[PDB]
Order: structure tokens, then sequence, then C-alpha cells
């Protein structure tokens, strides 16, 4: 028996503040005047050009994911009409990240070289790894491992790929991007802040033994991703010398990532030093 | 295996054009003045009053149903992915629409009439059988007959409703909530229009057969829906001298929702003729 939601009838706060949020903070890629970046673009090496539109065909899979698969199925878990709502405005959301990397390629790129990343990342074994583990938990009947996944893909499976928009930015290039890129980042934050925050409402609800097979479950699975992660990173940022950069970054996201479900950080202070230009860029 | 969405390969054009004109038409509640109203809602009868606040429960009702139910049980049935992300757009936008009433509510009305009209519309049985009928098809298995039941929700079923704020706006009255209406049907217009496109599509692809048992569906299903429409306006409108004119302009939609489908349209001009100021409302 479907009936009329009452948004004056609020029976958890968090649901309107993360609604208020997220609607105010809508954006297109359309309003980025993405097209003042083309000189900044023309005065990047080949090899740099490659991997900034095979990151970005990268982000685009998860997007997508979180689209089709990922928001759709927290919510039938929904512990309130109103998070129903925000699930679906998550969901939108997503579609408009992943629209915005085709707004980037058709600003910046050359559709040979586009199609060519698009090829790759089907082919990539850890990019492929990290979606077909994400997708096996969201299509499981477990409600509170879909959450951890969620916040996992939000809040530290993307960060591999930001680091190199956030990167250009520091050094005064592709800086319209990197605006688009903050608009992302903007709502991916709040996404997995909220789902963290609902994997802790329900959890709240269960024994004491299930919550601890699902902290031990969240650990294995983040150090899991992580190594995962750590292969992708190696095939994508081979020939630069941002590797470990790119890693420490990864660190510092994870253990974002831990505190958004309730948990403690895994990586300590020196595995997780982001340069201060990559942190400045992030929060300019 | 989930792929990367690529708006550069668009393998229907029409896909990107609605898009472009859904998001482009993007608005919030919090955006219009509502507060602006409430001269004009105590000038309004105490019978009035309690109409407009029944109506706009059955409004929120439709746009909770087709937010959560309707708009995602169209998306498995999709031929793009584009039109799967216009859908997520279709289904968020429609918890907008369901929100901007509880905002109406908040800003004019009083708390205990507000919980009334909220039970009565439970109790409602015109009402509850539009709502039923609509969602038994978005239940069922066939396709096609599921974009039927959702055109005839956004090009007819809400009709009865935004009826009222029309007319009050050709009175000047209530022209700050008229304005919201207005928003709310320019995406209902462009919902009712793509998803008949999508029929229409889908339709193309169908036996001979099949095609002929699927009009006479439709307009069995629209004569049962009107028939229960008429009814649900009577039990509104009873106290009212506006029947007859809610009337013609559920016919002058019925017919809308017809021609988005393809069809030919059942009611005759004299059946369907709306007074102009009520049109002037809704294209001022």
């Amino acid at each position: 028996r479907i009936s009329a939601i009452n948004w004056n009838k609020i029976s958890d706060d968090k649901d309107l503040e993360v609604w208020n949020r997220l609607t105010s903070n809508f954006w297109l890629p359309e309003k980025v005047p993405l097209s003042n970046d083309i000189p900044a673009w023309q005065t990047l090496t080949v090899v740099e050009q490659q991997l900034t539109m095979r990151v970005f065909t990268g982000l685009t899979l998860l997007d997508t994911l979180q689209n089709v698969i990922g928001a759709p199925s927290l919510m039938p878990d929904a512990l309130t009409p109103h998070e129903e709502a925000v699930l679906s405005n998550i969901s939108f959301m997503e579609a408009v990240h992943a629209r915005s990397y085709s707004s980037i390629f058709s600003t910046l790129c050359q559709t040979k070289d586009v199609d060519a990343a698009y090829a790759w990342s089907e082919e990539n074994a850890p990019l492929q790894r990290k979606a077909q583990i994400i997708q096996q938990h969201y299509r499981g009947d477990d409600p509170l491992k879909k959450k951890i996944a969620s916040v996992f893909l939000e809040s530290f499976l993307f960060y591999s790929g930001f680091w190199l928009p956030m990167y250009f930015s520091s050094r005064g290039k592709l800086t319209n991007t990197a605006d688009l890129i903050r608009l992302i980042i903007r709502d991916e934050a709040v996404h997995g802040y909220y789902i963290g925050y609902k994997y802790q409402k329900n959890m709240e609800k269960i024994s004491l033994g299930q919550r601890e097979e699902l902290k031990s479950f969240a650990f294995d699975l983040l150090l899991e991703l992580y190594d995962n992660e750590l292969q992708y990173t190696d095939e994508l940022y081979a020939e630069t010398p941002w590797a470990d950069d790119v890693k420490a970054f990864l660190c510092y996201n994870a253990n974002k990532a831990l505190m958004n479900l309730g948990y403690e950080p895994l990586f300590p202070a020196e595995m997780a030093e982001v340069n201060p230009a990559i942190l400045a860029a992030l929060s300019p």
C-alpha cells in the first residue's frame, strides 16, 4: 500500500539534511567552461593524454555501475521514505557524473583516442575486478554488505582516478576539468557519509556476533580492494613518476571510507601522507 | 557486463534531446516564493481550503507512486543506456514533485488540516482505485502496458488536480503555487511525450496482431480510468460549481495522452472545450 510521502513528518533529520545538501548542490557539466582547458590539454604529452582518457573511462564505469546497480540496490533496504527519495537523487547524480566524462572527451579529446581508452577499460583486469567485486555484493542478499561496498565505491575506489585532475590543477593545468571533478567529489563525499551513516543505523538493530562478522568482512574487503587498486595504479601510472603519490592518496581516502562506516583507520600516517599541493587542490 | 556509458555515441537523438530538456528544467520548491501566497490563502473559504489540501495529497500519492514504482519499472525495458539515465532523472524529479506538496502544506496550511487530507486520500476509493490500476500494470510482465499506464498517469491522471491551481491562478489567487504547479506540468508533459515516444519505438518490433490488442487495451484502460476519474472529481468538487469544468479539462488531457501514444483522440470538441482563462493560466 503506497502512501503519499510527507516531508513535514521526518523520522530522521539526517534524511532532510542530506536531501537539502545534495539537491542544493545540483550541477551539470554544461555549467563548467571545459573548452577553456583546450590550451592546457595541448601542452600534455601523448602519454599524459592517454593516461587521462584511461583514468576517466574507469571513473565513468564506476559512476555508471552506481547509477544502474548500486544506488537502486540500496532502495529496498531504506529505513524511511525520505531516504528512498534521497537515493533517487543519488542515482540521478551518478548519471550526471558519468555523463560529465563524455562532456570532457567531447571538448578536449580525439574520438579515436577516446574509443581506444573505452576498449582499454573493457580489457583492464584490475578495473573489471573492482567492478565485479562491488557488483557481486549489490546483487547479493545481505543489505549491510551492500552498504559497505557502496561506501568503498564512493569514498575509496574513485580516488586513484581523482588524483590526476587534482595533480594537474596543482600545476595550473586542466583547471576547469578539475572544477568539474571537485563537483563530483562534493557529491561522492556526501554519498559515502550518508550511506555509511545508514549502515551504522541499521547495525544498531543486529546482534553483537553479526556486528563482529561484518567489521571483519569490511576490513577484508577493503584490504582486497586496496591490493587490486595498487595493481590498477601500477598499470595506469607506469610511465609517470606519480604511482607512489597516488598510493598515498589511496591510503588517505581508505581511512575516510572506514570512518564513514564508523571504523578506525587501518593506514598509518606514514602511508597516508598526501602532498599539501594535492590537498590544496581538493579544497581551493 | 556493465559498460561505461558514452554520450558521444547516441543511438537515438531523442534520448539526448529529452536528457537536455529535463535537466535544464531542474527546479526545487524552495526557488518558488510560496509564502507570498499566504494572503490569498486567507481569502479562501474553509471548503475551498479543504478541497485544495485534498487535491494536493492526491497528486502527492501519484508522484510518490511514479518515483518509487513507475519510472523504475520502465528501466529494464529501455532500448538504450541513455534512456536508462533519462529514467533516473524522471524518477528523481517525481520525488521533487512529491516533496513540493509538503513545501506548500508547510507554508500555507495548518497541520491538523493537512493530516486530515492525507487520511482522506487513504480512504478515498476512486483515488486508491486509480493508484491500484496503474500499480498493477507496473508490477506486471508486459512492458508495453507499463508504458501505456505511465503515459496515462503523466498526461491524464494528474489533471483533475492540476485544474484547481490553474483556476485559482486565473482569478489572481495562489499565483506562486500555480507557478510551482506549472513547473510540475512542464516535467510531466515531457515525461508523457518521451515514454509515449518509446512506446511507439517498441511497437515497431511487435506483430500486427499484438498491436491491435494493445490499442484496444489502451482505449479500454483509458475509458475505465476516465469513468473512475469522473467519480473522483464528483467527490472532490461536490460543494463547488466546478465539476463540469474539471471534466472538460479531463477530456482535453485524455486526448493528449492518447496522442502521446500515437493514437487518435476519443473525446470530441464539445466534451473537451476548456475555458480560455484556464488555458491562459497553463501558458501565461
